[PDB]
């Protein structure tokens, strides 16, 4: 019941087109999608993922200007990030879920929760797919560091 780890490079769709608010659709196309580059540490206890974003064209460097790394941590069957307090055209908390498919790639969502419309969720479906192993030029931060 311990995950597959997160090892190389992923690209992560955040299907915006699939937008809802309160579970009510608010389409807002198009899809995003970006490249990052995963590692994966697993302690006897826990299961924690790194990930810096590669640039939109070339997926051999790191993104520039530098993207400060984001966490996942693996938890009741999904990959989830640390919740993070984001300015909203109001104060929101947003997170991203990745559930492990069998099949191999990951399916989940980010979640937006409003706190200041002070209080609606905001989900929009995402998808991540391994695109081979790590670019060999970029550095990820160990999550056990």
């Amino acid at each position: 019941t311990a995950p597959v780890p997160l090892d190389g490079t992923y690209r992560i769709e955040i299907q915006r087109s699939k937008q809802t608010y309160d579970y009510t659709p608010t389409p807002q196309p198009p899809d995003v999608n970006t490249w990052w580059a995963f590692r994966t540490s697993c302690t006897p206890t826990e299961c924690l993922a790194a990930a810096t974003m590669l640039d939109d064209n070339d997926h051999t460097q790191a993104k520039t200007p530098p993207v400060r790394p984001f966490l996942m941590q693996f938890g009741e069957g999904q990959w989830k990030s640390r919740p993070e307090t984001v300015q909203f055209p109001q104060a929101t908390t947003q997170l991203l879920a990745l559930r492990p498919q069998p099949q191999g790639d990951l399916v989940g969502e980010m979640v937006v929760t409003v706190h200041s419309q002070q209080g609606a969720v905001i989900r929009i479906p995402a998808v991540a797919s391994r695109s081979g192993d790590l670019p060999p030029a970029v550095t990820v931060p160990d999550p056990a560091t």
